[PDB]
């Protein structure tokens, strides 16, 4: 039941940025692969725990819309090897190059993301940092949900715009939940339908945190493109509800999208 | 690690193929999936063993060019769930609806196919039945190797045809199969199309009197490709290259193009 990659086989190449913990490179191992590795002499016991936790999470997943984990190595460095994604993140498409998707596709990118999040939740995985730059649009047609951090381009302002109000406040030692993820998804939906990030009219970062937490500030739903189906706008609204128990789970969401995915 | 899918989650849909050694439908499980089932409710021992063996092989593979295994189920009927491929198989493209790929694309299809076979061999998996129908050209772009059968002589190497030992399948036997696939890609046809008799083909390939007609390769097929093709089809087993070399060749071929 083994996924260790023996030493000397992975050829580390270009250098892409910085992951959850380490540094991500473009590599070669039975084809193009992505290699996250801790560039250190000796791992700390906590660092080695992170590694174990991440390998433990990725090895539970086998789904077209989740980043394909291929193996790991511990022989010179700690290193996770995943598939290599071609193209760019949703964030880059929507907010950097201003890509011009047709609604039929915007809904598809939504549908696929919904599939992957449904899957993760099925296997008791809470993503905790879902956002558009963690959605790679592979080959320009296939969502691949990852946890890149800085492998792909970074968001405007941790990462504030996708945090549900209860996550922002930080009352509990753990405010994260299937529903915290659903709120995140709700903002991704907002991005897709508006083409924009939320709260464009505020330049102060602390003010956004304060207000979204207090439920004084909410995404401006009037900005959704006029050819966006009322089902999708209504669904967006239900994912963005401020009370978390009032948010739908993904089985429901996936249904709702699959429904409107005719006409 | 546990991949058993709880019961009453897979929604079986349209029927895709029957062969008596299983049935395959299209299904819904966290999006689209392929589901291979066993018809008879109370299964046999030989049936149940093949399931454990197939699931055992599949769960060892995580690579972009191999069909993604997603899970298994037993608690109503035995069933294996993989990803659902959109598009058509290589066989179907070449021989049924006769798609004309440009030469850069054909090379690429071959590159990926070898890329996956490299992966399998690395994990000590001999395919034993590589052929154009077992290559799926997913979304007209990514090659997904699989095994959708439920024999096929045209891809069978001499030493396999002759049933030498109880085991004549080797990495080299797959490399031969790969050669026949390269022939299909470059000629656009199946081999020995001028012969209608299966016994004779078996006898003839077996004895080494017959081998594919490399004169039929597209005019703009590179000299390096025609040569690689010849090497992969060498009647003598030990002369055939392994997939690390083949990739090395294919990749160098694409560079000057
Ligand atoms: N399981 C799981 C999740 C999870 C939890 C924790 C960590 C991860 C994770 O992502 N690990 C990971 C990420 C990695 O980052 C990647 C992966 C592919 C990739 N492709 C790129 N392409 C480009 O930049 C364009 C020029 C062509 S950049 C790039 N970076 C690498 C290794 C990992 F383990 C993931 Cl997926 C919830 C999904
Ligand atoms: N790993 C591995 C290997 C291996 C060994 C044994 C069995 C398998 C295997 O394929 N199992 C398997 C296959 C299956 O057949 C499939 C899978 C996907 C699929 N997509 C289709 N698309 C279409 O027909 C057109 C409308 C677009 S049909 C279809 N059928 C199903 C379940 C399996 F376990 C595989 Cl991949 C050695 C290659």
């Amino acid at each position: 039941d083994d996924w260790e990659i023996p030493d000397g086989q992975i050829t580390v190449g270009q250098r892409i940025g910085s992951g959850s913990f380490g540094t991500v490179y473009k590599g070669k191992w039975h084809g193009d692969v992505a290699v996250k590795m801790l560039n250190v002499t000796a791992p700390t016991p906590q660092q080695l725990q992170a590694f174990k936790n991440e390998v433990g999470v990725l090895r539970k997943t086998r789904h077209v819309n989740i980043l394909l984990f291929m193996g790991y190595s511990t022989k010179p460095q700690l290193a996770i090897v995943t598939q290599w994604c071609e193209g760019s993140s949703l964030y880059h498409h929507l907010h950097i190059i201003e890509t011009k998707f047709e609604m039929i596709k915007l809904i598809d990118i939504a549908r696929q993301t919904a599939q992957g999040m449904d899957y993760l939740h099925a296997k008791s995985i809470i993503h905790r940092d879902l956002k558009s730059n963690n959605i790679f649009l592979h080959e320009d047609l296939t969502v691949k949900i990852g946890d890149f951090g800085l492998a792909t381009v970074k968001s405007r302002w941790g990462s504030i715009l996708w945090m549900a109000p209860e996550v922002i406040r930080m009352q509990d030692k753990n405010p994260y939940s299937f529903q915290s993820d659903v709120y995140a998804f709700g903002i991704v939906l907002y991005e897709l339908m508006t083409g924009q990030l939320p709260y464009s009219n505020i330049n102060n970062r602390d003010q956004i945190i304060f207000m979204v937490g207090r439920g004084y500030l909410s995404p401006d739903l009037s900005k959704v493109r006029s050819n966006c189906p009322k089902a999708m706008k209504r669904l967006m609204a239900e994912c963005l509800k401020k009370k978390r128990d009032e948010r739908p789970l993904f089985p429901q969401i996936l249904a709702s999208i699959e429904l409107l995915a005719r006409s």
